[PDB]
Order: C-alpha cells, then structure tokens, then sequence
DNA sequence: AATGACTTCTCATAAAATTCCCGGGTA
DNA sequence: TACCCGGGAATTTTATGAGAAGTCATTTAATAAGGCCAC
RNA sequence: GGGCCUUAUUAAAUGACUUCUCGUCAAUAACCCAUGACGAAAGGGUUACUGAGCAGAGCAGUGACAUGUCAUUCGCCGCGGGGUGAUUCCAAGCUCCGCGCUCCGGCUAGACAUGCCCAUGCUUUGGAAACUUUAACGGUAUGUAUACCGGCUUACAACAAA
C-alpha cells in the first residue's frame, strides 16, 4: 500500500512508494504520522519542487457495495477502496419511525375517546364517514375524526413558473387535445373527435372513428394509436398531476429555453446519493484528485425477472396488472372474490403472505386476499399459516436495492459535473466488462473502479497492485429513547411456558390462555389452576438508550493497536470493536482517536 | 438497424444474571 | 500460617411488537407515438 | 441515426395524512387458586370499572368534543410569518397563525347558536463539521519485543544499485 503525503497547508500531494524513508523521517522529525488506516503522513517542510501529475478518482456504484479507485495519468493504481454502506437499514428505520409516530397519534386519540365517554360527548350512531377522494368510509367510531390532508400535498410544480399544476382526473380536455393536436383532420373534425370522446358514448366512437378509418386512413382503433391513449384518458380516476400549468402545457418547447426540474427523493435515495458524493470528498482529503469517473447503472426490471428471454420478445407495456384496475382489484379477479383458506366469505383484508416486517414484497405474487376471521388465524396458528403457503409461496423483496440505485444515477451525474467542470467522465457497465476481459482482471468493485478511472485515460500498463482498503459505515444519529421491549414471560419451576396473557398478533407460541386450556386437557381443571397459581412472572420492561453516548464507526487504541466501535454494552461500560467477535473492551482500557466521521476505514 | 452490463442478502444494547475479587472472622 | 463466605465490583449472557382499512405522493427504468433539433 | 421534453401503458421501489384491532403498562373492586416469615406479611390468574400512550419528558400555544341550521363560505393551495425536528451546522417530515383567491383541491373545512370539558403541534429519519497524543509496511540479528537496514524527488522521468 501507498503512503499517503500531506503538504504543511494540509492540502495532498503525489503518494510515495518509499516506505524506508517514510521511517526514516518520522524517527527525524520531517513527518508525522497523521492517520494509521489508510497509513497517512504530513509533512513538517516544504519541498524544492511541488509538481503533481493528474490523478482520476473512479467510482463502481452500487447499493451495498461502492467501489473507488485513484488512477495517476499514466494508469499506475495509487490506491482501490471497498466501501460497505449502511442503506439497507434506512427503509426499516423509516417503518418503526411510521408505527411509532401512528401509535402516539392513537394514544392522542384514545385520551380523548375515553374523555368523551366520561362527559356522553361520543358521536351517535356513526358508522364511518365518507371523504371527498373516497368511494369506500373509514371506519371512524366515538368521536368524528381528525382532518385527513390527502387530496393535494404539493410536491409536482410548474417546471416554467413555480404556479401550481392540474390533477389529470379534472384536465382530461387538455390531456386528450394535445394527442388530437398533431392529427391530419380539419379543425371541425378534431372537435368532433375531442366530444365524441368526452361524451364516452362507445357507438358513435365507433362510427366516427369508421367514417374517419374511410376518409383519412387514421388508425382510430381502441388498441392503436392515438386510438388507445384517446380512450384512457375517458377513465374516471387518472394517477397524479402535470409538470405544466394551463398557460403553458399548451406549448410543446419550453425544454429547450426555460427548466426548474423541482427534484425529490426518499430518505433511503437520498442517503446513498450523499453517501456517493461523500466518498469522492473523503478520498480528495488524501489524493491531489483532478479528475472524476462513473459508470451508468440502468436496470429494467421485468428484463431481470426474465433474463433467458430477449428484449424485444418481453411485454414491458403489459405485465401482471395491465387494465386490471390495481393490485386488490388483480387479486379478487384472480381468486373469483373469495377467501383463499376457505372459499365461502369475501375478501376483507389483502394479506402479504411473506410479512411486511419479515422482508415480503408489496407486489401481486405476495398477496392473497382473506376474510378477517382468517387473517387472525393466519397471524396467530402456525397450522393455518403453512396451510396458505401450499395454496401460494409467496416473496420477499427482489429489487429493493437495486430500485434505489437506479434513482440516484441521473441525480449523481448533474452533481459530479458541477462539482467538477470539464473533468468528469462517464461509461457504460459493457465498457467495464470489455476492459477487464482485455486486461484478465477478475469481477470486484475496486476492479471495476480501476477500469472506470481508466475510460479517459490511456493506461501504459494496467497492472492492479494493492491490497484494497474496506470503509463502513455508520449512522451519525439515533434519536430512539426506547432501545427494545421485552414480552410478559411466564414462567414454572423457572422454565417458561407462555410470553402474554393472551396472543399478541404475529404470536405463534403460547398465551397463558394456551398453555391453561393445554394443561386443563392433561391434568384436568384442578391441577391446572394449581400451575397458575404457581407462576412466576416478569412484566414487559422497557429498556431505554443512553443519551450522548459513543456512536458506532468511533475510532479508539487499546493495548497500543487501533480498533473501530461497532456497538456498546452495560451501559456504555464496554465496547464492542469490528472484527473481534463478542470481545468485551472496558471503556476506561480505551483512548478515543476520532468520533464517527460516517464513512470509517477498517482492517 | 439492436443491445450490450450492472446489483443483490441478520443487530446494538441495557440491564439482569453470573462470576470474580478483596476483606474478614475464624481456627 | 491459612481457609471458606460474603458483599461489591466486574464481566458475561439474554432478549429484542405486530396486523389491517380510506386515500394520496415521488423517483428511476422499459415499451409505444410526437416533437424539437440533427450529415 | 442521437439528446431532451411530453403523453399512454407497465415494471421496481419508498414517502405523507387519517382510521381500526390484538398485545402491553398503572390502579381499584369482586371472584378462583397457591400459601404461612416469627395467627398473619410475600404470590398467579379471571371478569368488570378507570387511567396510560418514546408507560413519558422537553420547547412552543388555546383549544378539544357533542347537537342544531347555513352550506362550496373553506383549505392540504398562493403570499407572509412562526413551532418542532434542533442544534456543533443543516436537511427531510409534520404542523400553527395572518391575508388571499392568479393557481390547485373541496359540503375538506368554515361561520353562527347552545351544552361540556382541558381534550393543541412536533419529537424512534439523513448527511456534514469538530476531536488528534493515530510511527504503518518489508527484510535481517536474538528470546514475541527491544535493536538495525529497504539509493535520489511529495511525485514523474533520468540516473544509481544488480
Ligand atoms: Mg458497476
Ligand atoms: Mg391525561
Ligand atoms: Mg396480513
Ligand atoms: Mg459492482
Ligand atoms: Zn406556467
Ligand atoms: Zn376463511
């Protein structure tokens, strides 16, 4: 490995390869030791020369896994980086953030509820209520409700004036002029077509669209187009909201004159995109880094379902759900309307047969449709539970990940080519592919960086050399009071034999209600009541986090070698370090180097 | 005139339980 | 000179919240047609 | 022919509001059972009533329910100004008050009358900065650590070792 060299400035310089003297000025004075991993030295002088050649910083993208390579201009590998990020957690965080935020909203509610009883203020004889956007009621009960905010949330603006946008349910006019615009008919007849349908009246469609056929030639079918878009937008309900207002969805040209693309992402998108861009920034903190290098990562996903299959003989307009009216409407037709376990009752509630909690996918091969008495089986009898999954397997997420690398690509290009104008470069993965077949490279993310960094230069010789560092990373906040709960065990004789006085959802094991009418059948109701009386138990204790504490990715010496935290125990007494399993580090054994920087080296 | 590749997937932590250590009464 | 108990400090082991309903939104990719600008 | 915009269909994801439920935690009463420290403490349930809602606490600040009758008056939207997140910086998300119809949504919600109460918002998301006393890697001698060596530039190139 390099050693990395830091001007008197802090700024970088070109690394060296001699780590002789390297020791020989650190024994002298003329350097000291700045970091260990990745192995970095300043400079305590200014030398007679400070000539730099070009360094290009490469990037493999990736979820998980990011690759970085730094690439001098002559092709010589200065350094290749593994960096394993945190991603993964942030859509899990973002559903216990959801369950919490809803269950105190509940309690809000509850305390409310239970005050009107007291004061005969409960609502009389509501049944639920139906809302504005709504067909079917929410099942609202003693009290009205609190305002629901649904129908508009603004987010889509004008991308010419910052003037808000039209709904596509109420503009549908507009929507369908625009495709009749371009047509071959008079203006009367474009009229007459725009009306006929509006109107929806499916017979004189037809002989407009015959008379039309006749005159014109015009391809008016209801399966070509413009036929086929001209009667989608007659539906009653059309998904979201336009990029113009009515000023200007009028004219076509605007793109090429006047744009603000009012961009957004998820907090999961949004964290990788970060995490990208920061690797790059963490990186010039030891390189004299001039150029930068990416690959486009594009992925169609009904192509990685089906990867035997050719492009052009996949269905990408049509699917699962073409015309099927969404998922729950996919799902009743698919099961003729009725309760998979048991086919006499409808369907009540859309079951993820692999468990929202339990990694399962939102998508139509998870879903069967049940009667809430079933759905509570299902939850609470493992009996019933593998009774379903003969009926259908169901899935958990295939391409969580890689939907969320496919978001950021576009975003991390416009940013790295303001970040650094006129010396950013792009490739395709084909070209990554070609280059390590050329070269007999094997497939890695600081390989594939190497060959990335590689597109702008010409490598005299492509030689990979080093032994690659590993970066992690780690959150910089958890703002969670409660770190866990545990379950009311019940216990005998200290063994346990139940975990609640009666199931909680997902509970599988036993209740006391369980375990007593069990023990009622083998020992009759004397004894067993004899074995209630007899319990031990421990009530549901909340457990509670240490605010201000050490965050995991600290750095700390112990015995004179340098560890990396990854979690603490009793609190904070002891910290666990990557790599060295479950051994226990005393704090007070411990010097701190550096708190979490977020993005941390490890051996 | 097409399309290639690519990527992905189990814990930190508190506090309860268990162990270990020094000071002591006893012989 | 020497050993078995106790109480406090130190360290290790144990355990970990779920399901659904009425609606809405944003991003990327592909496919189709249109259009602007394009030897 | 390729870039970019827009419409339709689809695929794959992950964000917001509202509403239901199982289970929890606290306490009282009746009932079933276990049990007797030195006659009575300590113990487990079941059913009912009541309270709770990071078993809550911060910082903000007046509303929350109910009935009447008028209804598109309102508002999730425009402009302005605040709360919280939230402090080392700052972001996401939610939310409140004034004025308003350019745009967007709409019996959402608002007004007025009467009754009763404390019944409001946000808080389990994401980066970055800061810290610093961070002697690494290879070869050799010996009893794994102290010692000694890996030419010259921070670096390329040339030169020098060989
Ligand atoms: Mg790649
Ligand atoms: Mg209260
Ligand atoms: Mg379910
Ligand atoms: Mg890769
Ligand atoms: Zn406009
Ligand atoms: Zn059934």
């Amino acid at each position: 490995r390099y050693v990395y060299v830091l001007d008197v400035d802090g700024k970088p310089l070109m690394p060296t390869c001699r780590f002789g003297k390297v020791r020989r000025m650190l024994k002298s004075g003329q350097a000291k030791a700045v970091d260990t991993l990745p192995f970095t030295i300043q400079l305590t002088y200014k030398p007679r020369t400070r000539i730099l050649q070009p360094v290009t910083l490469g990037q493999d993208p990736g979820r998980t896994n990011i690759g970085m390579a730094a690439v001098r201009f002559d092709g010589k590998e200065l350094g290749r980086f593994h960096c394993i990020t945190r991603n993964k957690e942030i859509p899990k965080l973002m559903a216990d953030r959801m369950a919490a935020r809803k269950a105190s909203r509940r309690g809000e509610r509850l305390a409310r509820k239970r005050l009107a009883r007291k004061l005969h203020t409960t609502a009389k004889h509501l049944n639920g209520r139906i809302l504005p956007g709504c067909s079917e009621p929410i099942a609202v009960k003693d009290i009205i409700n609190t305002e629901s905010r649904f129908n508009n949330r603004i987010l889509t603006k004008c991308k010419v004036c910052g003037k808000n946008t039209p709904l596509r349910r109420n503009v549908r006019e507009l929507l369908l002029e625009n495709i009749v615009r371009f047509l071959p008919l008079e203006s009367e007849l474009k009229e007459t077509l725009k009306r006929t349908i509006l109107e929806g009246q499916q017979g004189n469609i037809n002989k407009l669209f015959r008379k039309l056929r006749k005159v014109y030639k015009i391809t008016l079918n209801q399966k070509d187009w413009p036929g086929k878009n001209l009667t989608d937008i007659a539906k009653n309900k059309l998904p979201g909201r336009l990029p113009f207002c009515k000023e200007h969805f009028a004219e076509n040209e605007k793109f090429t004159t006047i744009e603000k693309s009012t961009f957004r992402l998820t907090p999961t998108a949004t964290q990788l995109l970060r995490t990208h861009i920061n690797l790059f920034r963490k990186l010039s903190g030891i390189l004299p880094v001039t150029d930068v290098a990416v690959e486009l990562n594009k992925f169609a996903f009904m192509q990685l379902d089906n990867p035997e299959m050719k492009k052009r003989e996949i269905d990408f307009c049509h699917g699962p759900l073409c015309g099927t009216g969404g998922l729950e409407a996919a799902v009743k037709e698919q099961q003729d309307g009725k309760c998979l376990l048991c086919g006499k009752e409808s369907i009540g509630h859309y079951h993820h047969i692999v468990p929202r909690s339990r990694r399962g996918s939102n998508t139509i091969a998870n879903i069967a449709g049940l009667c809430p008495k079933c759905h509570e089986l299902v939850h609470k009898d493992a009996d019933t539970a593998e009774s379903l999954t003969e009926m259908k397997t169901g899935l958990m997420k295939k391409y969580g990940g890689t939907s969320v690398l496919n978001q950021i690509i576009p975003k991390l290009v416009e940013t790295l080519a303001d970040l650094f104008p006129g010396h950013f470069h792009v490739t395709n993965g084909w070209n990554t592919k070609e280059f390590r077949e050329k070269h007999h490279l094997e497939k890695d993310h600081d390989v594939d960086a190497y060959c990335i960094a590689c597109s702008h230069l010409k490598p005299e010789e492509t030689l990979v050399e080093t032994e690659p560092f590993e970066i992690l990373q780690f959150r910089k906040h958890n703002r969670a009071i409660i770190h866990h709960q545990t379950e009311r065990t019940y216990k005998l004789d200290g063994v346990t034999v139940a975990k609640n006085r009666k199931k909680r959802m997902e509970q599988k094991t036993d209740s006391l209600e369980d375990w007593y009418v069990d023990m009622a059948k083998e020992h009759g109701k004397t004894q067993a009541d004899a074995m209630r009386s007899r319990l031990t138990v421990i009530k549901s204790t909340r457990y509670y986090n240490t605010p201000g504490r050490m965050m995991p990715g600290t750095v700390f010496l112990y015995e004179g070698k340098r560890y990396v935290m990854t979690g603490q125990i009793t609190n904070g007494k002891y910290y666990r370090a990557y790599g060295q399993e479950k051994r226990n580090f005393p704090a007070v054994k411990v010097r701190i180097l550096t708190k979490n920087t977020g993005l941390v080296f490890v051996a």
